C-alpha cells in the first residue's frame, strides 16, 4: 500500500488510471479555501460514462468527507466549485 | 474488488442482485439535489421480507451519508425524496 | 457475510444472539420516525449484564450515527424514543 | 473477536490493559449524562508516558464520536466531564 | 498492529519516517485547545514534492475528524492554528 492524493482545481476534472492489477481507495475530501464563500461543492465522480455525486462540501457545514471509495478502473473526479479546490486523500493497493 | 454505484430517483425502488459469491458493499449514499428543498430524504432498503431505514438526508442539513454496508442476497433500494436523487457508491467484492 | 438488521421500538427489548463461532456487526442506528419530535432518543446496548450507552439520536440534530460495533454474544438493543423507532443494520460474519 | 466496553466516571482515570499478543479497538465514546450541561468533555488517552487528546464531547453537540483506534500495550482513558459519564465500546481481537 | 500518535503545534512541522516495509495509518485527528477561538485550524501533508489539505478543524464546529489515511514513506503534518495543537492518532503496521 502506498501514500495517494490529488488537487482538483475548479472547472477542470483530474483523470486517475489505477495500474494494471490494483486499485486506488479514496478516503477523504477536504475543502481548499482560495476566497471566503458559501458556496456548495458539488463532488462527482465519473466512471465508464456514469457521473454520480459522491458529496457536497462547503467552507462553512461541511469542509471535509470521510469515505471508502474503491476505483478498479480509469475514473475522474470534479466538482462544482468556483472558490475552493478539493483535495482528494487515500491510497493504492494491490487489487 | 471493483466500483459499484446507482442512481436512485424518486418513487421507484433500484433492485441490485450481488453476483453468486459475491457481495456489494455500500459506502455513501449523496443527494444529487433537483430542486432546492428542506424536505426529508429517509432512505430504505428491502432484504427479504423485511424493509428498514437506513438514514435520513437532506439538502441543507444531512446532504450525504457514509456507511459500511453489506450485501449477499438482492436487495432493494428506494427513498421518500421528490426533490433529489439519492447517489449510492461502494464496491464489489467476493465473499 | 450476510445482511443483518432489526427495528427497536419504544419501551421494548431487542434481544440478538449471535450463533456459535459467529459476530454480528452493526454498522448504523437509524430513527424511523413515527411522529415529528426533538426528543433525545438514548440508545442503549446490555452485554452480560452490563449497560452501555451507544449514542443519542435525535430527529434534528442526529437522525444516524455510522458503527463499527461487533457482537460475539448475546446482547440487547433498548432506547429511549416515544416518538421513533430506531433501526440497526450491519452484517453477521464469521467469528 | 470479543464485545469490549467500559464506563469512565468523573475524575477516575481507567487503566486497561490488552490481551497478552492481543489488542483493544476502541470504536466509540459516547456521553452518559448525568445532569443537563454544555460542559466541553475532553478525552485523553495515555500510552507509555504521552497523553493525547481522541476528541471532545458535549451533550448537545457532540454527544458520541466514532472512533478507529488501537491499543496493543496498556493504555489510561481519562476525560474531564464532570456532568456525564462516557462509555467506550469496541472490541479485543487477536494481534500477532 | 501498534498504537501510534503524535501531537503537532502551531508553526511547527512534524517529520515523520515509517519503517521500511511499514506503514503509518491515521485515524483521527483532534484539537487540544490552549485557549478558547473559533479559528479554523487547516491541517497538511507533505508527502514528497505534493502537499495537501487534509481537513479543517475548529473548537465549536469541527473539533475532531475521523480519517482512513496511509503513509508508506517518509511525511511530515502540520496546520494553520495558533490556539491548539492537534493529535494524531492511528497505528502503525506492516506493509
Ligand atoms: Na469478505
Amino acid at each position: 500500500m502506498e501514500f495517494w492524493g490529488v488537487a482538483v482545481t475548479p472547472k477542470n476534472a483530474t483523470k486517475v488510471t489505477p495500474e494494471e492489477d490494483s486499485l486506488v481507495h479514496i478516503s477523504q475530501a477536504s475543502l481548499d479555501c482560495t476566497v471566503k464563500s458559501g458556496e456548495s461543492v458539488v463532488l462527482s465522480v465519473t466512471v465508464g460514462g456514469a457521473k454520480l455525486v459522491i458529496g457536497t462540501l462547503s467552507q462553512d457545514k461541511f469542509p471535509q468527507i470521510s469515505f471508502d471509495l474503491v476505483f478498479d478502473k480509469e475514473f475522474e473526479l470534479s466538482h462544482s466549485g468556483t472558490k475552493a479546490n478539493v483535495h482528494f486523500i487515500g491510497y493504492k493497493s494491490p487489487n
